[PDB]
This record gives structure tokens, C-alpha cells and sequence, in this order.
């Protein structure tokens, strides 16, 4: 296999400012942060994630997975730091997950951005499939919104360079083999995916509600699957259930749901029916923009 050349950048502590605790929860906390290389006269908006020889380990291959990838509708990281516990600085996404956003904004989200999200996600999803990196944790959480037009993918702590495994995973959004038997696939994100849409397409529902997740596996294996949810045209719907069949070579690959979803972005009220879907900071520089 082709020889990873990517840079791994180390970034001194003294050149960052946690602001405020974004989040907290199973992982270590992340902090809303100000990142300023000393001579460059930029201020650069950060997310810093932390979380013992254990940790360490599972922070640097998280650390190699996004040092490796370079797209726009993934998620990048800026470097690490060489603290005791080592810290993840990545860029910051003002607008949170798009699970809180659709959840936030559900009487204000039209057709025209939820498929839009849908290509882009379909986009993060077919690069990472070119880099042979299976994320098997897509979810709606994981796609974190930097505009409501631009969104990217950005959890890679369960992600793995093509795969069998044994530990804990998020069984309601997991294709029926991995349940089974702990295979993953690019199709098996297809899967993942498809859920990941109907979270959107419900303003963020989570799936099998209130079923155990030890449920969820006999309820996929007797037929059963998400319900269609009401803005949904059998156009849309057709298109989640194609992602959730038992023959995963039988679900559609990430490129050609990039081509299904863009063709229904040009006529979005076709395909999805919205009720009135017609209705100091001065040397701040987004990532996307300071290169090196
Ligand atoms: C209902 N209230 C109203 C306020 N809303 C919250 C909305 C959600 N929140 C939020 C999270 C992230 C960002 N930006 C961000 N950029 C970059 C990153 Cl890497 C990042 N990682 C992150 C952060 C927290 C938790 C988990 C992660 P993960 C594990 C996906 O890496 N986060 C901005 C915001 Cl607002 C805080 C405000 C919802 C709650």
C-alpha cells in the first residue's frame, strides 16, 4: 500500500486559549478554543478534545486517522499538543452536530438543506471510501455543521484502514453483519448512512425508540426497519431502505447516492414536502483558510 506521507504538526499549549467547555461525556471533555501561531498574526477558532498510557494510545490513532484524510466535508485536524494526556485541536464548527441543529431549527429547515446534506455527507463518505478508511460510526452526531450550507464528517475514534473487532459500538445505527459478526464495510457505513438520513428526515428522531439495543438485532432479522417518515417521498424513502438490505453488496455505493441525492437537490420540494418550505475578532481566520 501507497506510503503515508502526511504531516503530523505539534502545536505548543502557550499558543491556545480554552474558552468554554463544549461538551463533556464517555470521551474527555471538549473546549470552544483560540489557536494563535506566535508571529503570524492570525487567530484561528479551535475545538480542543482530551480525555494514563490508555488514553494516549487512543487519542494518537485517532490522531493518525484525521492527520491522513483531506476533504471538505471531513472534519480536519490542526495538530496535536504534548500535554501529560495528549489534546486533539481540530476546527472548530460553530453551529454544533447536525443532530442539536435539525433538532433546534426543525420549523426552519427546508428541502433544499436537507439533501444538500445529504450529498455532502454522501461526499465526506465516497472520499473516505477512496482512502480505504471504513469510520463505522456515521450518525448524525458525528456530522458537525460549520454553516448551515457546508457540513462535515468528524468522529474517527472507531474508524479503521481496510474488518472484524471486539468492544462496545452503537448497535441501532450498525448493519445487520455487524451485529452478527463483527464485519464492517464501506458497505456496512452505507448502512450507518441510511440511518443517518432518516435522523435528518425526521428532524432528529432516534431510531427504535425506547427498544433495547439487544432487540435491535432479531427486529432487523424478521424484516422489520425505520418506519417512512412524513416528509418522505417513496422516492427518498426507496433510497434509505436500499441502504438497509441484508445483501450488502445490494445497497447502493456512496458515489452513486452523491449523483441520486444531487439530481433531487434540483427539484427539492419533488422529493421532500415540507409544510411552507418556501419560507477582538478582526484577525479571526478560519482553518479552511490558514494553510501551510
Ligand atoms: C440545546 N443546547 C443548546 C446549545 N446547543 C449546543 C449545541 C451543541 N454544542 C456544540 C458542540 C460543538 C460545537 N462545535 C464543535 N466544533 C468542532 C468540534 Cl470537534 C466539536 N466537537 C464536539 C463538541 C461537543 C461534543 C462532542 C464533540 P465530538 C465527540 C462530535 O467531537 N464541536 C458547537 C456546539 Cl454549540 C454546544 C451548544 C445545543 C445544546
Amino acid at each position: 500500500e501507497a506510503p503515508n506521507q502526511a504531516l503530523l504538526r505539534i502545536l505548543k499549549e502557550t499558543e491556545f486559549k480554552k474558552i468554554k467547555v463544549l461538551g463533556s461525556g464517555a470521551f474527555g471533555t471538549v473546549y470552544k478554543g483560540l489557536w494563535i501561531p506566535e508571529g503570524e498574526k492570525v487567530k484561528i477558532p479551535v475545538a480542543i478534545k482530551e480525555l494514563s498510557p490508555k488514553a494516549n494510545k487512543e487519542i494518537l490513532d485517532e490522531a493518525y486517522v484525521m492527520a491522513s484524510v483531506d476533504n471538505p466535508h471531513v472534519c480536519r485536524l490542526l495538530g496535536i499538543c504534548l500535554t501529560s494526556t495528549v489534546q486533539l485541536i481540530m476546527q472548530l464548527m460553530p453551529f454544533g452536530s447536525l443532530l442539536d441543529y435539525v433538532r433546534e431549527h426543525k420549523d426552519n429547515i427546508g428541502s433544499q438543506y436537507l439533501l444538500n446534506w445529504c450529498v455532502q455527507i454522501a461526499k465526506g463518505m465516497n472520499y473516505l471510501e477512496d482512502r480505504r478508511l471504513v469510520h463505522r460510526d456515521l450518525a448524525a452526531r458525528n456530522v458537525l455543521v460549520k454553516t448551515p450550507q457546508h457540513v462535515k464528517i468528524t468522529d474517527f475514534g472507531l474508524a479503521k484502514l481496510l474488518h472484524a473487532e471486539g468492544g462496545k459500538v452503537p448497535i441501532k445505527w450498525m448493519a445487520l453483519e455487524s451485529i452478527l459478526h463483527r464485519i464492517y464495510t464501506h458497505q456496512s457505513d452505507v448502512w450507518s448512512y441510511g440511518v443517518t438520513v432518516w435522523e435528518l428526515m425526521t428532524f432528529g428522531s432516534k431510531p427504535y425508540d425506547g427498544i433495547p439495543a439487544s432487540e435491535i438485532s432479531s427486529i432487523l432479522e424478521k424484516g422489520e426497519r425505520l418506519p417512512q417518515p412524513p416528509i418522505c417521498t417513496i422516492d427518498v424513502y426507496m433510497i434509505m431502505v436500499k441502504c438497509w438490505m441484508i445483501d450488502a453488496d445490494s445497497r447502493p455505493k456512496f458515489r452513486e447516492l452523491i449523483i441520486e441525492f444531487s439530481k433531487m437537490a434540483r427539484d427539492p420540494q419533488r422529493y421532500l414536502v415540507i409544510q411552507g418550505d418556501e419560507r477582538d475578532m478582526d484577525d479571526v481566520v478560519d482553518a479552511d483558510e490558514y494553510l501551510i
